[PDB]
């Protein structure tokens, strides 16, 4: 076993070299280090068979000792990239960067990132490091989205420069300038114009590309496959070129020249050998080619992911040239047409997946096969259609999955090479125009208002062609395409030229008039007529007709939603409804705009409701169930009515628990419209829970919940009402019973649940001290004094114990054990809209634990490990008295955000997605929370990576950070509490708070995050692993959590997964802004990200894979038809929250919002949440809507105008207060985000327990 033996080696030499240190002193130290480096060198270099364990043997034991890290940058890189063993050489690298030779060392760790895929932290580095210019970074800015054309133009206008003064370019950015521009003319299939620059470096004047590259082996590693690539690629479409074939000839002869070209590429050999007509040399390589696939593939790595993604993403290729000499050596394949036919029915099948592979991948694979179709119909002397039609639907096929990358100039070069082809039949050309034209509409989705008009005004032309002309008469599908294609694309236009006035009609000539012919308000009117009359003929004319009612549907809802400041009512209704009686998921998401619109108009459009949603699978609004549910106490209940029967018909455990929530609060009405919903919810209420075991499972639930800390939040009920004045009457009288039902006589729990372990130690001893409650506090009516109430809520803790030990303390579900058909339980958390459900195939409760684990926190949930009859353990979190509707609809926003994610090409090829759970409030003031297996909290794993010392220097000490800050307020305001800030504001400028916070962050250990991954990670190519994915992470949840603004990002709201370094995002308190707005001390900073996230990633900087996340999931969120802002405002605009519930929610925590109500019950305003977070998708600067909000809420206090000049910038050093307050773009967005969140004069004044320092 070679490796231990290399474990043996890499301890002994480290040990010989530790142990050396007593004798042997600095004068032979260095000899004998110089002599081991020396040494290290020259088996590095004289080595001729890289073995794996020897090589990363060496750069193994080097890297541990500083003095042997200036080893040899040009051989490390050599040595792991042929010993395909990068995650070393990369660990060597940082190392010796950490700590010109510092240049070179950065051109061999690109070196070493650029072949494990990883282009995120390959553009990190070409900014910060080799940069001193400022057309590198606009062409590197221009090259990280799909756009190399204006990307490699700024490269070639760069190297060919004459004087430029303002100083030299180096020669480390002299020839990246070349590579990057190979790179660009790749990505795109210009063939013609890779190898000329490929070749431009060797030689002049038609240079010899036959031994010069042979010598001075730089010229072998870059120009040679770009060179070899680029002339075979040409090849393979007819030419003569006689270039390749001569030099491959003179180069197989010999060991130096035909073993590199026999052991690397072999199949660019079996494609030359198969154009020079031998098949056994091609058949001879390909069989080395797959032998070579083989053993590099059992070479890399299991856990590094897209290095073995992009190593198979080969092999159909590979085995396409396979087949098609297994297709060509048959004779029986030659004179008759059904292998032929039969190839081509499984060619047209197996195509590589949009969205998912790059387009080199397509482009291998289609050139080879029309590479192999030409061949074919060689040798074959209809038949000559039937290839063609093969040929000509790959290439559309190619096409259609090249827009849904973002590549339109490599998408408009096919379309144009394929226009003329596509001329002879109407089919072909009605699919060529509309593949043009959604080409169109999809790239004008970021191009401002002015370009939008002229990128659509040439779209309209080409339609006035011919298949207009009888061809839109025979076939009906084409027929429907361009009607929906035409009012969308008079929907952009009517939509750019209205948030710019009348300015883009003005930069025309010509083109306003051609606007005109289809002043300044009297146009827009005639444009969306003319985008409603073509998206109506559409629907008069499984996703070929639900798209035709749903943008209708959706045009008509933005053109209510305009309104506001028509008989649209009906055809909205009808054409969602119809929609969603097929199987969709846009119509499905869109219901509650329904459920607004019959309520805002309904004095028509109603009857028409109940008649179309008369005939629904029910099973479509399971997700909706709490929404139809809350309506029972509400007027105009008779819109939905049967599909509750239907529901409460069939599947009579997905509505049990949204029917407690609504029984809870029903003031019914008393008209004859009025008189028969009483009947209807006594009816469900008699029909539902039959066996009567529900009303005792959350009986039985609702005792395991502690109820000392429910004593606080009755005492809070009553304090809030009672003691104001004395004209509220039975309020407290109706709410006793509450109390009443929990504690007083010992036979009402017994009654309710089961005769509880607690209540002999509760409601017995508190008998001598309650019954002076239950004969004068029921009728006491003082509204005086409370502390009678403080002084034995303060002796009931001491005497308590949280421990119960066991399951006993709820005794109906110790001894379960179902018996019979008596209504079987089947535990919550299913039924989440999916289709149509199983519910004899979902998991019934079979048992339960007995132990109970209570969690660290002030609430005290309980997790509780059951049993499922699938002989599994489910563990749950049981979470008593607090309302859990709330996170369980931010859930759902994060779920369809984290689908709206998987639908982008960027985001899902580095498979971008949040971490989810399960939330259901079973009734109000109850509820259960999934549980997530092994995981630590963010502050719990960077408290336990310290020592045992500095934990307690740290935590206690007057210099700690803690301690620190309070005394720093102290000294800059005069007073010891909350309200110290608001003087601060006022009381400092910004040097003094800057030079502090350096101060006070500079105390913490700054390797606090890396030596928590290096400690469990035990391998150099696990480390990369653990690191990427929490950078990949936190930089998701870091945007998503700012476009639904949450603040209150702690330390404690992160969870990471300990087996594969992961946060999760929990605790959804603030879910639009109010952080900022109602507490006192407001959060000024986007998001969370501090010195540990910053100091995680040296020597690289913030502008590379953080930078990279967050830009394309940006970009992922604002480019949508509105189905974020759309569930948004259904989640504001439900009636559970009317301040009520947050002044409740922000009771039951004791922090720093305390007694305030004056203005804020009449500022709420839930259009002001939606105005606001519209207005930052729309692009828009982040310390604008701070302004807006602090405006919106802090005014008439004395610090307003520093809470503006500190979240507002400083013009010399902050970017954000040098740019414009709206029409932003995506990377300067996300520029003035990190310019934000990363500030001293912000972090230096904020909340005391955000911790902003580590």
């Amino acid at each position: 076993d070679p490796i231990i033996a290399k474990q043996l080696f890499s301890s002994l030499f480290s040990g010989i070299l530790k142990e050396m240190d007593k004798f042997k002193t600095l004068s032979e130290k260095n000899n004998i280090t110089q002599k081991l480096l020396q040494d290290f060198n020259r088996f590095l270099n004289t080595t001729f068979s890289f073995f794996p364990p020897f090589v990363s043997c060496i750069q193994d034991i080097s890297c541990q000792h500083a003095a042997l890290l200036s080893l040899d940058p040009a051989a490390v890189s050599a040595g792991c990239l042929a010993s395909l063993q990068q995650p070393v050489g990369i660990r060597l690298l940082e190392e010796a960067l950490l700590r010109p030779p510092d240049v070179l060392r950065w051109v061999e760790l690109a070196k070493l990132y650029r072949s494990i895929g990883e282009y995120d932290v390959l553009r990190g580095i070409f900014t910060s490091e080799i940069g001193t210019k400022q057309i590198t970074q606009s062409a590197l800015l221009a090259e990280a989205r799909s756009d190399y054309s204006e990307a490699a133009k700024q490269y070639d206008e760069a190297l060919n420069k004459q004087d430029w003064v303002d100083g030299e370019p180096t020669e480390a950015e002299k020839d990246f300038w070349e590579l990057a521009s190979l790179d660009c003319y790749n990505h795109l299939a210009e063939w013609k114009s890779l190898e000329y620059c490929s070749t431009a470096s060797i030689d002049s004047e038609n240079p010899p590309d036959l031994n010069k590259i042979w010598s001075e082996p730089f010229y072998q590693e870059t120009y040679l496959p770009y060179m070899i690539r680029s002339k075979l690629k040409l090849l393979l479409q007819g030419e003569a070129d006689q270039s390749l074939l001569t030099f491959i000839d003179k180069a197989m002869h010999g060991e130096l020249q035909k073993a590199i070209l026999e052991l690397h590429y072999s199949q660019e050999l079996s494609l030359l050998y198969l154009l020079q007509d031998d098949v056994d040399r091609a058949k001879y390589y390909i069989q080395n080619g797959i032998q070579s696939f083989m053993q590099n593939y059992s070479s890399i790595d299991v856990l590094l992911h897209q290095s073995r993604l992009t190593k198979l993403q080969s092999v159909q290729a590979l085995t396409e040239i396979q087949e098609f000499i297994s297709f060509i050596s048959k004779q029986g394949n030659l004179s008759s047409q059904v292998p032929l036919k039969r190839l081509l029915n499984t060619w047209t099948n197996r195509y590589p997946d949009a969205k998912m592979d790059p387009m080199n991948i397509w482009d291998d694979i289609i050139t080879n096969r029309c590479f192999f179709l030409s061949k074919i119909e060689e040798k074959l002397t209809d038949i000559s259609s039937l290839i063609r039609s093969c040929k000509f639907s790959m290439k559309m096929k190619m096409i259609d999955s090249a827009r849904k990358q973002n590549n339109f100039s490599l998408a408009m070069k096919l379309l144009k090479e394929l226009h003329k082809e596509s001329k002879t039949r109407d089919d072909w050309l009605v699919s060529w125009v509309q593949s043009y034209c959604r080409l169109s509409h999809c790239r004008s989705r970021s191009q401002g208002c002015s370009e939008q008009v002229l990128t659509v005004l040439k779209t309209v032309s080409l339609l006035d062609e011919n298949n207009v002309s009888s061809y839109l008469s025979k076939n009906i599908l084409a027929f429907r395409d361009q009607n929906i294609l035409l009012g969308t694309t008079y929907r952009i236009i009517a939509n750019a030229l209205s948030s710019e006035p009348a300015c883009l009609a003005e930069i025309e000539e010509d083109k306003a008039r051609r606007i005109l012919e289809l002043d300044s308000e009297k146009v827009i009117a005639g444009l969306y007529q003319r985008a409603f009359q073509h998206l109506s003929e559409a629907v008069q004319a499984a996703a070929g007709v639900i798209d035709a009612y749903m943008t209708l549907a959706d045009f008509c809802d933005q053109q209510l939603r305009k309104e506001e400041e028509q008989a649209y009512p009906a055809l909205v209704v009808e054409k969602m409804l119809k929609a969603l009686k097929l199987n969709s998921n846009e119509a499905r998401l869109k219901f509650p705009r329904l459920l607004q619109i019959i309520e805002r108009y309904p004095e028509e459009t109603l009857s028409l409701m109940t008649k179309e949603i008369s005939s629904v699978p029910c099973w479509q609004f399971i997700s909706w169930i709490s929404h139809m549910v809350a309506l029972l106490d509400k007027d105009q209940a008779v819109a939905v009515q049967h599909s509750v029967e239907e529901i409460t018909d069939n599947y009579p455990q997905a509505i049990v628990y949204p029917f407690i929530i609504s029984s809870e609060s029903y003031s019914f009405k008393d008209t004859s419209t009025g008189h028969k919903n009483k009947e209807f919810v006594a009816r469900i209420k008699s029909k539902l829970d039959q066996g009567g075991v529900i009303q005792d499972f959350i009986n039985a639930l609702d005792q395991l919940s502690n109820p000392e800390l429910l004593f606080k939040d009755w005492s809070n009920d009553v304090r809030a009402e009672l003691a104001k004045t004395p004209v509220n009457k039975k309020n407290i009288e109706k709410m006793y019973e509450r109390m009443y039902a929990a504690l007083g006589d010992p036979k009402a729990p017994g009654l309710g649940a089961f005769r509880r372990k607690f209540i002999q130690t509760f409601g017995k001893e508190f008998d001598k001290h309650f019954g002076k409650g239950g004969s004068k506090l029921l009728r006491m009516k003082l509204s005086d004094f409370n502390d009678i109430t403080n002084m034995l809520l303060l002796k009931m803790n001491k005497d308590s114990k949280p421990p119960g030990n066991l399951k006993e303390c709820s005794p109906w579900m110790s001894d379960f054990k179902v018996e019979f058909l008596r209504n079987e339980l089947e535990i919550p958390g299913q039924y989440d809209g999916r289709g149509k459900p199983l519910p004899e195939y979902h998991v019934r409760i079979a048992g339960f634990d007995e132990r109970v684990t209570v969690m660290a926190s002030l609430r005290r949930p309980k997790r509780i490990i059951i049993r499922g009859h699938d002989e599994r353990e489910h563990p749950f979190l049981v979470k008593g008295g607090e309302d859990l509707r709330q996170d369980q609809r931010v859930e759902q926003l994060f779920q369809v955000m984290n689908g709206i994610l998987a639908q982008d090409s960027a985001c899902s090829q580095r498979a971008l997605q949040l971490r989810t759970y399960s939330v259901v409030p079973m009734t109000s003031r109850l509820g259960l929370i999934e549980w997530l297996e092994n995981t630590v909290t963010l502050k719990d794993l960077l408290l336990n990576t310290m020592s045992q010392e500095e934990k307690a220097a740290y935590l206690s000490d007057p210099r700690a950070p803690p301690c620190e800050y309070k005394d720093w307020l102290t000294k800059m305001s005069g007073k010891h509490d909350v309200g110290a800030y608001m003087l601060m504001y006022k009381g400092a400028n910004r040097t003094e708070t800057v030079t502090s916070f350096r101060k006070r962050e500079s105390k913490v250990p700054a390797d606090l995050l890396k030596r928590a991954f290096v400690r469990m990670s035990t391998s150099p190519e696990a480390f990369l692993a653990l690191r990427s994915h929490f950078a990949s992470s936190h930089a998701l949840i870091c945007i998503s959590h700012w476009i639904l603004g949450i603040g209150d990002r702690h330390l404690n709201n992160f969870m990471v997964a300990m087996e594969t370094g992961g946060v999760i995002g929990i605790d959804f308190g603030h879910a639009f802004g109010s952080a900022t707005q109602f507490l006192p001390v407001p959060e000024l900073m986007p998001f969370r990200l501090t010195r540990q996230f910053i100091n995680l990633m040296l020597p690289m900087k913030e502008t590379g894979l953080m930078y990279s996340i967050m830009v394309h999931a940006l970009r992922a969120f604002r480019s949508d038809p509105g189905l974020l802002t759309n569930t948004m405002d259904v989640f504001v605009k439900e009636p559970s929250f009317d301040w009520k519930n947050f002044e409740q929610k922000m009771l039951k925590k004791g922090g720093s919002w305390i007694q305030e109500i004056n203005v804020a019950e009449k500022n709420w305003y839930p259009r002001q949440k939606i105005c606001y977070a519209k207005r930052k998708l729309a692009g828009a600067n982040p310390a604008v809507i701070t302004c807006d909000e602090l405006l919106l809420g802090h005014e008439k206090a004395p610090a307003f105008r520093d809470y503006v000049a500190v979240a507002r910038g400083s013009k010399d050093h902050n970017i954000r207060a040098q740019e414009p307050e709206s029409g932003l773009s995506e990377e300067t967005q996300v520029k003035c985000l990190m310019d934000q969140a990363t500030d001293p004069n912000i972090l230096g004044r904020t909340w005391e327990g955000w911790e902003p320092w580590m």
